[PDB]
């Protein structure tokens, strides 16, 4: 029964053609949904009660669109998101962190506009986790956003939105200085011929997967759900294909900001992403990612490849990793393991930000500290296992891969262990 | 010899990539498509696309197959639609550069446990009016296809039966249905109601893959550009859906309400044409050909053996086209199953085969009406030169180009066994 | 039949990985194909008798090597006369006649920087006596090949020059030497003294790989069955060395003392024949063909395009042979470079080309002696029928087999452009 | 180039020109052959073990010391010749020569002793002389038995029974010498510790032109099973009377290594020939060149794909460690092992990194020579009170010995493989350590 679920016959296929032939509508997804859902906050999704339903439906990142509304309006949205998120903190083994992303208005006819400088300062003051920088055309646009965030906003992730021909052409220099990319198909589809957007999307997703940096697919993914309870056949296909392309995140704009079915739009993206993740041809994907990732003398990078290889060998239910900044989890995620990457962290910001990386499930550690560092590490590992058991990721008898470091502090991951559950 | 500009167009850098990941990384929005659009467009005929003048614009925009939806309208209404399609098609018989055969497909109302009384009557109407294809609704098992085949009476055995897979049973019994059908339609509308909507993409990709493996045509249908029923431009999900259906391996893409009742029927056809052209150049032929080659069983059929040799030869020299002489369309279909980048120009004396080969990706039919030569080898040479001259006229070919020519050793269907490399003069 | 798929290591040939290919190799799977790697036998006191040469031709000797390091011009002229007498003793049966090439192996430069005066005289002797091939000793750079070509003069333009790589400089300047040579000999004797003995296998494997990539013949030479100079059976290392040279991709394997001075020249030829046959069936064609196709550059030459189409067609149908008409041997060489499992039966009127194509693996030359038919198409057909009848007599073909036939559109060399699938009747 | 650019800038272009690294990074096997370079020097320690047959030409203690220095890893006693008294003296001389280097534990090289049986002769199974010789082997503490003419699984069970309860730790390597052994190979391999391709008798029992097929098939199946395979007979035959081998002989040795053989053997070349030390030196030189010419890119991919999914933590850790070693061009993989099993599971994936196996078992240290690329280090120190400290001391012993023997330099990355509790069977940890 195990080998009939999660498209495992299609996953073992010798060719991509045979993989397609073996895809089965009766093969149920079992793994937790890996691709994060970004929901745009607006009148249809601003109330605390509505936000609680969206968190339960699968929203991982709340997007604030600074193209509309005042700073007072957005501060209220942030407070409501935090209130809804913290209403589940009473049960630490099931608490789900939710990131807050600020999407800038953009340069308009102008580099960095004066309104963007003020909005970015607002983001730092209100503790946003991510900035979706509009109309990034070159590396200096990213540097300007980074400078406007100042010394207090050093830890904020900058996701550059590629929205025009210049951004596509200067993609490599933009990705090099950004934390990730958003394929902003709305403006891109007006700036370049609409029939060419899929080429830009597939290229950018492929280059971000190669670089090991997050990539978001955005705009009109479930557009008809703004007024209708069910999406069109092209919309479900678009969501599934963005996941199959390799997108780390998928986004909802008007569907959640102003539509009549915000919760249903989140549920639909969750349902499709789960089905599409199981249909990924891991046999070829892992081989190509493994071959393309350069040789490295960084122990975190070396441990990450060893751990993902070990996870595939034993059909590991999860890879439990201890991380301070999220980096060790990101390096595991870049190899696209089928095993869930359970990231145990003390940082609340890193727990929110790792939603940008596909297949990373953040667990915010709030248990009493241990006096012995080795005992403290072992307790965080057992915490990952208990949360994993409660959430359905793990069962007794499963094998897990555990990734830790040799000393406290970020940058010292160098150990991989094979552990049998219970 | 060809120029550096030649190797920058039609995603040739992405086509030469060593891995699928590198192929994606090399896709370029500035790399323009050059080849003719190979995925056929099926447009549903209705009030918005029934007039002769509107049909002429749709033919110019790229419509290859006219679909008659027998779920609505009387036999009198459909006979008028057929006459208007034929009038619009024949209005271009004067210009070889603009003339294009257009197939007529009858889409049945559907079942009841099996073939309904109305379907028997509608299928008889199709035979009497000379339709080329039947899109059989709600096919669930092999016996449903046999019933449709039996209903195509004594005169309609040459009509192609494309089984529409619309429910869980059709998906589960797919292999037995494909074995007896000429092709398949992934009817996503009903399929998305019969099975969970989030599972339709799995059924679509599986069926397209199995049809590509079998070498049989597969159509992707329903809501591909739905928003264009009221809006002049489609959504980002809709263009993505069309491009991904072509990348999946679909031979045909379809328009329903977009062309039958919408406000922008011609623009919907133009949009599918534009997207299919871009998506066909983005196909990763290096891995696709290797896998089709490996999956296709060994064969002692000379048409099958010649077809793979010809497609291999076309890739080796970047041939502008493969010109094939075919009476039934079968030799062109066997070339099409290996997905060559070269256009397959099919020269036939059969007007029905010329219309039906639109079901096969990359087949460009040319109907030949010259009187037969007394010396058979001369008749063959005249048809090969007709394909070359039409190719030059239409932009497929130029003097100095290499073309692959596929012919047989004797007259009659079933004897294809020759592949030649010709330099265009 | 099921028995067909158990022979010639067909289970190992269909394997998905090289490891699984090795695991499926079967000592009970009998070779069926004709032996495709040519055997070069060096002539000497043990192999000069006309009666002894007839037995060596029957055992499988394809090329007779004259070592100009020993003997005078008078000695070599007698060797040539004896070889020709033994070869021509079988000309009374044209369907079974086996051409045998004559190769002149030069003494070398010695302490000199380039072409020695003795080599100039020996090369002129070769042209005057009609030798087919020159094995040029100690080639260190492209100008050494040009000097050999100049010494052959205008009358020796058709002689093939195979450069012997015997030292570090020849290995380092390999690419420039191969570019101007017709082929290469891995002369392991001197190479093993000039460079550390433990590194010779790396030079052998590299040169064979680069010659296979270039589509040019490569010979493996020296001490392959050394112990057979005095013993009736070779050592385990010797049979392994012959099998591995064939698996590496060598077009030819050579015997020196084993045939020139030993006590078992006929048995040494028979042993190389037996081993080469076993090793050719053990070649992993699935990966080899894929890599040769991918590495071979795109081409606009119709002979090159037809060759890859014909090899692909031959693999698709398990063709027993590819029958090719050739004037210079070039069309057969271009088929051979893709390493088909099907025998390449080359029909030619040129006695020299028939002898020289033994340099290319899997090419079986048939010398056609009949004067041309008045109708060129009938002369082409008669030559193809001669290939089929010789093939049937020699066991290459049976009724019911499929064969690929490679011809051109006009008389004269350079116009091959047609591939046809033919059933043997 | 993008996949190796940063590491090329860090380690230098000279590093990437050595040990056939350009040929190792090739995208196809054809390109791998085209990139093989006679100027690309081998750097890694020789990983294929050399088995030398002991006889009159290689019996003296002083001669044996030269053969150990030349590279002999396993001493073979051919029980087809000589009495029990003769073989006991050979064993004592081998042990005396081996122990003459024990004064320096950081450089001491263990040498295994293998007993090669006379065989069944005309009989259907285990002969009475073989039963007596096998009992002699157990009494004299031999490490390995090369069982002659194994034709079926019951032949190896008979050898195992003749070894008795005291010989349970002895490795049984079945010699495949006839058609029946080749045809029943899978059942023989399943119950054996490894295989020997005995080409001498095999070449008489089956047509000589078919021996290479049997050799390549058996080596491939042993590599797939992760069990040692020995290539034997006439590898450097001419060196019995001549100082240099023929071109076919060097080719045969190189091709046995490229085929995937864990061990290569010398028979008459060492036992009775005129150049025993030179024959060992020649096999050493060729094996080093051939190991660097192995196409690891395809080999690792195929071993990974063919090896079934596993829930055994030693197996899971082994593939993770070999993958990690390739990622960083690790100089070595240091593994703690009691029976040799954790080192054998690393060896089956054919890493380019040397597998330095630290063990307290003198027998396991000798027996791991059967596995390609395993360098045994015998740890003689008594256990620390705290088990975690005892583990760390053993790892440090491997690093210090690795530095001493030239395997490791400061700045190198090393992969360390250990377990969560004492005793055999609990390996489950992989660590990436930077050498300081
Ligand atoms: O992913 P990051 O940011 O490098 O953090 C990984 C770090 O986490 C640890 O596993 C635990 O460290 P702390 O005890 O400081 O939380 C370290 O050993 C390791 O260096
Ligand atoms: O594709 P089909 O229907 O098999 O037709 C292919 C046939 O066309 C030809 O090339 C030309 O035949 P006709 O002259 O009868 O049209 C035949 O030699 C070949 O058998
Ligand atoms: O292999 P080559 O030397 O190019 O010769 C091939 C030539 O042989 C032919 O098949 C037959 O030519 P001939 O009639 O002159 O022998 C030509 O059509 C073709 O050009
Ligand atoms: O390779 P083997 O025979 O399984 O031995 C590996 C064992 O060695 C160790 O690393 C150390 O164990 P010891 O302390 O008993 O020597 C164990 O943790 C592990 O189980
Ligand atoms: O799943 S894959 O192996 C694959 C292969 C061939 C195809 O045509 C295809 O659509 C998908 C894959 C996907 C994304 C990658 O970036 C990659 O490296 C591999
Ligand atoms: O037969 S092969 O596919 C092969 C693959 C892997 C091996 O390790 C091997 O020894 C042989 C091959 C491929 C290309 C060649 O140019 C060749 O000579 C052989
Ligand atoms: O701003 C965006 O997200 C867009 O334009 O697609
Ligand atoms: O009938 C159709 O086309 C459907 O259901 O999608
Ligand atoms: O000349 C030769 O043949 C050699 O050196 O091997
Ligand atoms: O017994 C042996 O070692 C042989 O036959 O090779
Ligand atoms: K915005
Ligand atoms: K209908
Ligand atoms: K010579
Ligand atoms: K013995
Ligand atoms: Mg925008
Ligand atoms: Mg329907
Ligand atoms: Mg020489
Ligand atoms: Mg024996």
């Amino acid at each position: 029964a195990f080998f009939q679920q999660q498209q495992l016959p299609a996953a073992m296929a010798d060719t991509f053609l045979e993989h397609l032939c073996l895809l089965d509508i009766d093969s149920e997804p079992v793994a937790a949904r890996s691709t994060s859902i970004i929901a745009t906050i607006g009148p249809a999704s601003r109330s605390v009660e509505r936000l609680k339903e969206m968190i339960k439906a699968g929203m991982n990142i709340a997007r604030l669109n600074f193209s509309h509304g005042s700073h007072e309006y957005h501060a209220e949205s942030i407070a409501n998101v935090r209130e809804a998120v913290e209403s589940f903190a009473g049960s630490p083994l099931s608490y789900r962190p939710v990131a807050i992303a600020l999407d800038t208005k953009g340069p308009g006819s102008g580099g960095l506009s004066e309104q963007d400088v003020r909005d970015l300062r607002f983001g730092v003051e209100h503790g946003v986790d991510i900035v979706f920088a509009s109309f990034v055309r070159k590396a200096s646009d990213v540097a300007a956003v980074r400078a406007a965030l100042g010394p207090e906003g050093h830890g904020i992730k900058i996701i550059s939105k590629i929205e025009n021909h210049e951004g596509v052409k200067r993609f490599d220099e933009i990705l090099e200085v950004s934390d990730g990319i958003m394929v902003a198909r709305g403006d891109l589809g007006i700036e370049i011929p609409a029939e060419k957007v899929f080429l830009a999307q597939k290229m950018m997703i492929g280059r971000c997967n190669l670089a090991g940096k997050p990539v978001v697919c955005a705009t009109q993914m479930l557009e008809s759900m703004i007024t209708k309870p069910r999406p069109t056949r092209a919309e479900t296909s678009d969501v599934a294909n963005a996941v199959l392309d390799g997108a780390d995140c998928i986004m909802l704009s008007g569907e959640t900001a102003k539509g009549n079915f915000p919760v249903e739009a989140v549920k639909m993206q969750h349902a499709i992403a789960r089905e599409a993740e199981a249909a990924v041809y891991h046999r070829q994907l892992f081989e190509e990612l493994r071959r393309a990732a350069p040789l490295s003398r960084d122990p975190t990078e070396v441990t990450a490849i060893g751990a993902v290889e070990a996870a595939f060998k034993c059909c590991a239910a999860a890879i439990i990793v201890l991380t301070t900044t999220g980096r060790s989890a990101q390096l595991l995620s870049r190899y696209r393991p089928r095993a869930a990457v359970i990231a145990v962290t003390r940082s609340a910001q890193a727990a929110r930000q790792v939603h940008l990386c596909r297949g990373v499930f953040p667990l915010l550690y709030r248990e009493p500290p241990e006096a012995i560092w080795a005992d403290d590490v072992d307790r965080r590992v057992q915490f990952g296992i208990e949360s994993g058991k409660l959430r359905g990721f793990l069962r007794v008898g499963d094998l897990v891969i555990v990734v830790t470091g040799w000393r406290p502090g970020s940058g010292y991951t160098n150990i991989m262990r094979v552990l049998s559950i219970s």
